[PDB]
């Protein structure tokens, strides 16, 4: 969604605004201090607000020199300037990150993780996050070069609060990029190795560390059940439900994404989210002023209403059915679509009593109103739900009350209209209901 994939560091009048040919001249001199000044000039060009000249720097053949400067243990300032220059190259397009990787940067950044200068190992952390951020293959190449052990060692402190706050936020972000992307997902053993440090970051009290830790957890739960399970067995679901309640939207967004992923897994995994209390935050989520939260919260509901009857029952007992009626009545169209699915899944799996309750909450009229939509998938969905609700009505002998109700509010006028609908599944279902109940 919205965590940044790559980040440029954009944070001595002698090195302001040099031309690239001057930078090349300094870097080719045989003089370490001249090389240092010219590298800092390159860093300033790459750090400016607007259009840093990344392609010109690459075209000038500078990356291999910067990369040999990362090895200059005797001259920490040039390690730091070149680490920052290369971080900012690796922040651009794929092909710009690839040029940094192709110069041999990855093992050179990984040696700088051990640097005694915090500003330098922090830039090395940042660079490796931009490299992993370019894609699965570079992510796994960073891993194969052994980045994870020295990354985690930087967080191996009794209390995360003693680390500088910018430094901890860089580390958390780079670790979330090692959890990100999917074809393929990160190696199972790398995920196992990273998870305990993640679970600890998710209890930290910095809002940016919290947001990025939750994004990492959301990546790790976005996959098959086996991937969800390794996160859920670490016991993080209660902490995630707590963060779902936070005031800051950059924290709610990824906590909700992770919870929404966890409930696409097994009924047992979906239960952990119910047991942890998640359903009590849904009245707010489903009325959230941020349309993406309301949309995701409703998709999350639809995967819970696709659960067992005792799970549909918890949705009922938390008072969430009137909130689904609310979202079906008035919401962004994409959220109404998600609510339509949530209703169809509810009616497909719920008992007679649970389905009757839905009609008592006023599901019928906003469902019919949506039969007007120019979206032929939601029409299938609704017709499906109507058919399901009729079926429960038959089992009580009340089919006629429902028909009157559907007709009462303009419904029949649209199930009829939809027999001449240019999709096949549509008019089938239509015709069926019309002749089966009207």
């Amino acid at each position: 969604d919205e965590q940044m994939l790559k980040r440029r560091n954009v944070s001595n009048q002698g090195t302001v605004n040099w031309s690239v040919e001057d930078i090349v001249k300094g870097i080719n001199s045989n003089n370490l201090e001249s090389q240092l000044q010219a590298t800092q000039a390159a860093r300033k060009l790459l750090s400016r607000e607007k259009q840093p000249p990344i392609d010109n720097i690459i075209r000038a053949g500078l990356i291999p020199k910067f990369v040999s400067f990362l090895g200059k243990t005797d001259c920490s300032p040039i390690q730091f300037e070149s680490a920052w220059a290369l971080t900012n190259i690796a922040s651009g397009t794929s092909e710009q990150t690839k040029a940094v990787v192709d110069g041999g940067a990855i093992p050179a950044f990984i040696s700088l993780l051990a640097s005694p200068h915090a500003h330098i190992s922090e830039q090395a952390v940042w660079a490796l996050g931009n490299i992993a951020g370019a894609g699965s293959a570079f992510r796994d190449l960073v891993i194969k070069h052994g980045a994870i052990d020295p990354l985690l060692a930087l967080l191996a402190v009794p209390d995360l609060s003693t680390l500088a706050c910018g430094y901890l936020r860089n580390l958390t972000w780079t670790l979330s990029n090692l959890c990100r992307n999917k074809n393929p997902a990160p190696p199972l053993d790398a995920v196992e190795q990273i998870l305990p440090t993640l679970v600890r970051l998710l209890h930290h009290n910095d809002p940016e560390v919290l947001a990025d830790s939750c994004w990492a957890i959301s990546y790790l739960t976005d996959g098959p059940n086996e991937r969800i399970e390794m996160v859920v067995k670490k016991g993080v679901v209660p902490q995630l439900v707590k963060l779902l309640g936070a005031t800051e939207l950059p924290i709610v967004t990824p906590a909700l994404r992770a919870i929404g992923n966890i409930v696409t897994g097994t009924d047992e995994q979906t239960q952990k989210v119910i047991d942890a209390g998640a359903l009590a935050v849904f009245p707010s989520l489903l009325t959230n002023p941020k349309t993406n939260i309301q949309k995701e919260a409703t998709w999350t509901m639809s995967n819970i209403t696709a659960g067992r009857q005792d799970q549909i029952q918890q949705v009922v007992n938390h008072g969430l059915v009137p909130f689904l009626v609310g979202v079906l009545s008035k919401a962004d169209f994409k959220t109404q679509k998600a609510a339509a699915w949530a209703i169809t899944n509810y009616t497909s799996g719920g008992t007679v009593e649970q389905i009757v309750y839905l009609v008592h909450c006023g599901i019928i009229e906003p469902l019919m109103n949506l039969l007007s939509a120019k979206d032929t998938k939601i029409i299938q969905v609704i017709l499906d739900a109507i058919s399901n609700i009729f079926q429960a009505a038959e089992k009580l002998g009340e089919t006629e009350k429902l028909s009157i109700m559907i007709e009462e509010c303009g419904g029949l006028d649209k199930i009829e209209a939809l027999q001449r609908h240019e999709n096949e599944s549509v008019y089938k279902a239509s015709l069926n209901l019309i002749e089966k109940y009207f």
